[PDB]
């Protein structure tokens, strides 16, 4: 019942939260949008990770710059994800009685790597140092891009990933299918060439969110959730309540059962995304803000009773002499929840609340009496708490 938050029990170090931009596919973000996405002011998402795509055709690369730049100016990091290598690098092969399936040609592996590097360079030349670049987007769901089998990816990791002058994301499975990435963890050599394990969660059940292999072999390595939308992509859904609570608990789980350090959503602007086509922040977006604006890059998740009451779900982070808590209630019934702070101390507590008729609405300040506080989590809401740790280290 009691949520106890162990300030001492550090888990993963967060890199950020964010969305995808794709100007050719969804139209660029606009100046104003750019900063609804990356500003952290009132009514901005404070996204601190932008994802952009590496376009097979290098004379489109420039499409990416203005928005990257914005992100980079706001202190967000940016990584890039290739869908297809340059068309002349690709052969049609037979995937289960499928005359049509495409793949990188076995002997373009180094050309492909150059192409990646070129992109990383081009961005650099336009004032944008990519944080990371991915080998392939959903290589295991390539019906309409480039297929790569686990062993194909394994070689590129072994023989090519090493070249790329940027951190290397792989292998971006559409659904976190571990067959596509074990080959890498289990190969101390491919493992050397990897910097971030990256996946999507499309249709991945909570039970598949954990990954012992990685926990075993991936020390020094990053875990990112580089793509999902959830719970659906129903055109014009981004304001449904209580539906959008789901986006919230989804991230909850990403963070907690998954130890993902980053959570990247699909299109940022989109009738079904965090920011609606009118420029405006959606309920889904609000569910996203509750993390993205308070759990700043470099914060660290910590142990905290995750599921203290029916439909109540909880996660905690620390940074900046703060502990940020995220408490989600999914009953039609508001609940009094008590919070214990173990191995740390707090002066005071601030909070914001998204419900059916409220987004990121400032709530009532609280003072930490014992080493605990109580707070009511309204029916179908997500509350986020910023606790202020005590000071005498002159800060």
């Amino acid at each position: 019942s009691d949520v106890t938050v162990n300030v001492s029990a550090e888990k993963q170090v967060i890199r950020g939260f964010g969305g995808m931009n794709h100007p050719a596919w969804a139209g660029d973000l606009t100046a104003a949008q750019r900063e609804t996405a990356f500003g952290n002011g009132q009514n901005q998402l404070g996204f601190s990770i932008l994802r952009i795509h590496v376009d097979e055709n290098r004379n489109n690369w420039y499409k990416e710059v203005e928005t990257a730049k914005s992100a980079v100016k706001h202190g967000a990091i940016v990584f890039a994800s290739p869908w297809n290598p340059p068309s002349d690098m690709v052969e049609t092969f037979n995937r289960n009685g499928d005359t049509s399936a495409k793949r990188l040609k076995y002997n373009k592996y180094a050309a492909y790597a150059q192409h990646l590097n070129d992109f990383v360079t081009f961005m650099k030349n336009n004032g944008v140092n990519l944080y990371a670049i991915s080998v392939q987007n959903e290589p295991d769901y390539a019906h309409e891009w480039t297929w790569w089998t686990p062993q194909e990816i394994l070689r590129f990791m072994r023989e090519n990933a090493g070249s790329i002058n940027a951190r290397v994301i792989a292998p971006e499975s559409f659904q976190y299918l571990k067959n596509l990435s074990d080959p890498i963890l289990n190969d101390p050599q491919a493992l050397a060439n990897m910097d971030i394990l990256g996946t999507h969660l499309y249709g991945t059940q909570v039970s598949q969110f954990p990954y012992p292999l990685f926990k075993q072999k991936g020390a020094g390595k990053d875990l990112w959730m580089t793509e999902v939308y959830y719970p659906n992509s129903d055109t014009n859904s981004a304001d449904r309540w209580p539906e959008a609570l789901d986006v919230s608990q989804h991230i909850h789980n990403a963070m907690v059962e998954g130890d993902f350090q980053a959570y990247v959503w699909w299109y940022i602007r989109r009738s079904y995304g965090p920011m609606k086509e009118d420029g405006t922040i959606s309920k889904r977006g609000y569910n996203m803000a509750h993390f993205s604006k308070f759990v700043r890059p470099g914060y660290v998740r910590i142990d905290a009773t995750k599921n203290p009451n029916a439909n109540v779900y909880v996660s905690a982070y620390k940074g900046d002499n703060k502990v940020v808590i995220v408490a989600i209630n999914k009953s039609n019934t508001g609940v009094n929840q008590n919070f214990v702070l173990q191995n740390g101390s707090a002066s005071n507590v601030s909070r914001w609340i998204t419900s059916s008729s409220s987004n990121l609405q400032p709530g009532t300040n609280l003072t930490v009496s014992g080493n605990h506080f109580w707070a009511h989590l309204p029916a179908q809401s997500v509350t986020t708490f910023v606790v202020n740790r005590l000071e005498h280290h002159h800060h």
